[PDB]
């Protein structure tokens, strides 16, 4: 409410800590992407230095170098020097001084600085939260972990901008604040809107289950009072931010003409997940997630949702689900997906006429419902986002460290269970089906029992999967997920997304934490890779064609994508084109 | 603040239909005026014209009365839309899509322009829910009832009331037609980044104590002391709540966190947004200054922030022009005054300066100025109104100019003469005797009324708008930047375009339709007032012949074409003559007369 309370989290001490942490990450991850090469130090062994565009400002730091060109920069070691004088660490100055070394055009730079300022504000807010250990997050439970995550995506520096949120909207809607949100419900006329049902879904029963017979009837009452037949309308849940700031103005014609009718708030209370636009039902955890369209800029993309793509989303989930159920190799890993079960899209005829297929004006009003992983739990089982494995608390304990400890297992035995539940299905998906995911910490959930990973749950399916075989035999609703990927890039779905974008941080984390040395981590990864491959000699050709044990693989840079284009990191027509490969990495599996 | 359903209650099928007919009516009228299309008579029926879509398959048929300066009085009730032989609904969005190439809307601008149209229509829908007030009713309600009772906005621009950036709740809070009180947000800005510029006679410490009262000033100092800070190191900047909550608190979060900016809280006084949206009248204490704020919202061809750099020169330019009017008996005899911009504050964001060019909107996000109120100078029986009221037509067909003429008891030409001497003649003298042009449209001009008659004009929005069209003219240093090189054949368009084609065209047409004053009598009176001025100053006969206001024709300077070409920056500020779009000529009504 208060003017002064809304920015109270922005204090000099928290701002200083946020800037140190962000610059540390910038030094580490821009080094990794070879945007700059830290020259060895003036005499000191682990010391390094990086210089501004003009050479006159120097950032000196210490760093432990680790596998996959990992740089763990010590935050407390960083110093900013100019003319022999120390200057305060400032992320904004850093990016301006390096504007040309990084590919930051004159057009992108001020927006990127906003994303940086916004990320730093988020860190300040997170610093005001009660301190919680890895043990406390686990004892807190599923949403305690979800809203307790602090880092966000570990590669991207400008990863938590949420551009579009005012400070009051940040407090209301950001996942790390965990404030309950009531979704806005609209009635959408069937001439413009369409509901697509997964197998076994019926619109009428679906909306009764999810809203309650009482609310459906109240909504039908509001429509009939306006002279509208409820049989002409479909329900669409919308994010409050999207309604107040976008739909009520941009779609004012549709509202005024009663193609859209605002019904009011949901009775249930929802919690934003790490993707921001996707909500978990806190009142009834068994009910579906709701994924909304949110025309906010975060980490390289506007986070709307395509009305057109909703038509085939549940069919792609029904197909993948049956594929897993009918493959004993996947069924034995325990893999499951939480299916996208129903979807609604609104086709704005006029904005479609005025734009092209790639326009964000076509991604402003749509929603899908996704199964909750809670009812499937057995006695003693619990859920965590895979992103928790690389979350480190204020005592230096990662949540993976705490799990290993509580499990009583040797680290490699614990790591083997995790890899069998999470990594093995990726190998089988790749080699037996040309199938790839986007399996980062936010798209993966882990089922825990006795501290041990029992199985993995994948989500965000229809927007993310790809069958890397244009001639692949699929049912028609699914064929749009095929794509031509160059041969020497197909295996990057493992090399980049798993090894260099997640395992790199998990292995380095567990080593610094004195839980598991790097070599023992990557040996376990090799052992699990061989445990799969030796079980299926019929695929030996493909194991040779796509060598996970090759000496090197390509360095596929992630921040460079956002630096080149922070509105749309990859073209969705040709996503392989946007990749920026910059030399090679030594593969840890080689020789193993 | 309010209900989900209440906030969009004004958007109903009936009001949306009415708003769309009104907007298409204006689009047909003003685009025909700018020759974006040339309406052809349909089937020969006298009065019936037709305008077709890009492909020619859709027809917009309508009737219109044509008047001076290629003015098209399109009848809103007459418009029909026809394609494939069947009537279609009047939809402003489909109209612009169907005519996208004819109007020159690129693929990049069209979807944003549609947003501006949709928002302008939503505003018309809100205004259609308000209690209906007559021209007499508005005059009886007074200065702010007239300000917030205006409905048209700029009379040429079709997408004139976009305010893109307002959500529907922020529209209801902040739009001037809603007249809802606003409390400004106050920031303390560190004096290493912020400057306070005082006009002649202003002292910072006394100025902020007049405007806020000692009690609030001491409270704000207490906020700083509570944070361990020295009030002596800071100055006060008022900001628009929208700007604070949506932009400054995020974009300037580094400045807030480091206590270069400190959020102090809210003003006690209640402010009312004027027609410029970003400038506030003090409802609680009308004698106090207007406050003009930076508001990074897109409206009618420009983002409406306020440059901090330009604040250092702003009071000085007003002090210069105020003295210039006091020391000129031609202007003193017309009664002309300005409400001076008396004080200004700018915040220099060092990092965004380093990261942008001079003309970046990131340098226009934090700045304010205080402008004199025109109220305490009023004598017994005097009232204020925006000049926009003259072309405001109520629901009964009566303009406020109509009601004023009636109430005055004078003959329309005599009423008009009083108006012309207060408002128009000072522009003539300014151009001829000083090479000085304004932006003197309805929103930048206030009229003082007594017994129904214009007593004198008040000009505002000075530092940002005036131009001295003489690079070699002698001026004090802070004023020299308003000098500019304007082509010879264009210097007079500051009268022809800004006065005749963009305001008198509507006022003369309105009074003619209202059956109050015929066009010929209107323009004859203007001609007569022009000769009265010229014959009284023969020492300027050279310039009078050099810039012939009685030429047979002058350039058609098109306004909507500017916003259709670039709807974020209609003109470049370094070279504003370059952006103009001249399309043929107009028959000057003063030619015969
Ligand atoms: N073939 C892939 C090669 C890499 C190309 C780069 N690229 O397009 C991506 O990395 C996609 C990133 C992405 O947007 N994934 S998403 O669609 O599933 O969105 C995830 C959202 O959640 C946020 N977020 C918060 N916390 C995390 C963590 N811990 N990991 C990942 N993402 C997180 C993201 O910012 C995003 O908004
Ligand atoms: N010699 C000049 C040739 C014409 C160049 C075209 N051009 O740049 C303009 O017309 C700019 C007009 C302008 O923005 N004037 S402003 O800076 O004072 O903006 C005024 C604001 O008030 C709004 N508004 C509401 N109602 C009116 C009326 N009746 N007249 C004018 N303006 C009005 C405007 O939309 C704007 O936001
Ligand atoms: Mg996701
Ligand atoms: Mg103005």
């Amino acid at each position: 409410m208060s003017l002064t309370d809304a920015v109270a989290h922005l204090s000099p001490e928290r701002w200083e800590e946020a800037n140190r942490l962000l610059v540390r990450k910038a030094l580490a991850e821009f080094a990794h992407e070879r945007l700059f090469t830290p020259e060895p130090a003036d005499g000191q062994d682990g010391r390094y230095v990086v210089r501004s565009d003009d050479g006159l400002t120097s950032y000196r730091f210490t760093a432990v170098r680790r596998a996959l060109d990992h740089w763990q920069v010590d935050a407390g070691s960083i110093t900013r020097t100019r003319d022999g004088a120390e200057l305060p660490l400032a992320a904004l100055d850093f990016f301006i001084e390096l504007r040309h070394t990084l590919g930051l055009s004159d057009e992108i730079l001020p927006v990127y600085l906003e994303e940086i300022s916004s990320t730093l504000s988020g860190t300040c807010y997170k610093l005001t939260k009660p301190q919680v250990t890895a043990a406390g997050l686990l004892e807190g439970g599923f949403q305690a972990l979800e809203s307790g995550m602090t880092e966000g995506h570990p590669c991207f520096v400008a990863n938590n901008g949420r551009l579009g949120f005012g400070v009051d909207e940040y407090l209301a809607y950001a996942p790390e604040t965990a404030h309950p949100v009531r979704l806005v419900w609209l009635a959408a006329h069937r001439s413009r809107a369409a509901f697509t049902a997964g197998a076994g879904i019926d619109y009428a029963s679906f909306v009764r289950q999810e809203l309650g017979e009482e609310t459906v009837e109240r909504f039908d009452g509001v429509l009939r009072g306006r002279g509208l037949d409820p049989a002409d309308y479909l329900l669409i849940p919308v994010h409050p931010w999207q309604w107040w700031n976008k739909l009520s103005v941009t779609f004012a014609a549709e509202v005024a003409r009663q193609n859209l009718v605002c019904l009011g708030e949901s009775d249930d209370e929802y919690l934003a997940q790490q993707s921001i636009r996707t909500f978990f039902n806190a009142t009834h955890p068994e009910k579906h997630y709701v994924k909304t369209a949110l025309s906010v800029l975060n980490m390289g993309f506007m986070r709307g949702l395509s009305a057109a793509y909703m038509e085939a989303t549940p069919a792609i989930n029904d197909w993948l689900d049956r594929l897993i159920d009918n493959d004993p190799v996947l069924k034995s890993t325990g893999l499951s997906i939480i299916r996208e079960r129903a979807a609604v899209g609104y086709r704005h005829l006029e904005y479609e006429a005025a734009t092209d297929r790639y326009s964000p004006y076509r991604k402003m009003l749509a929603a899908l419902w996704r199964e909750s992983p809670v009812p499937a739990l057995r006695d003693g089982e619990s859920l965590t986002t895979m992103a928790a494995l690389v979350h480190v608390d204020h005592e230096g304990r990662s949540v993976a460290g705490e799990l290993i400890a509580r499990s009583g297992l040797a680290p490699t035995a614990w790591l083997r269970h995790y890899l069998r539940a999470y990594y093995t299905p990726l190998l089988h998906s790749f080699y037996a089906y040309d199938l790839a995911f986007m399996p980062h910490g936010e798209n993966t959930i882990l089922v825990l029992k006795d501290g041990v990973v029992q199985r993995a749950v994948y989500k965000d399916i229809a927007e993310e999967i790809v069958v890397m075989d244009p001639d692949a035999v699929l049912p028609p609703e699914v064929r749009r997920v095929r794509a031509e990927v160059p041969e020497d890039m197909k295996l990057l779905s493992i090399f980049t997304d798993v090894f260099d974008c997640f395992f790199r941080f998990l292995a380095a984390g567990l080593a610094t934490e004195e839980v598991l040395a790097e070599d023992d981590f990557w040996r376990t990864v090799a052992e699990v890779t061989r445990e799969y491959q030796e079980a299926h000699p019929e695929l030996d050709d493909r194991f040779r064609q796509y060598d996970l044990f090759a000496p090197e693989f390509a360095l596929s840079c992630l921040n460079r994508l956002q630096l080149r284009d922070n509105r749309q990191m990859v073209d969705l027509a040709d996503p392989s084109a946007a990749l920026q490969l910059v030399g090679t990495l030594r593969n840890p599996l080689a020789g193993l």
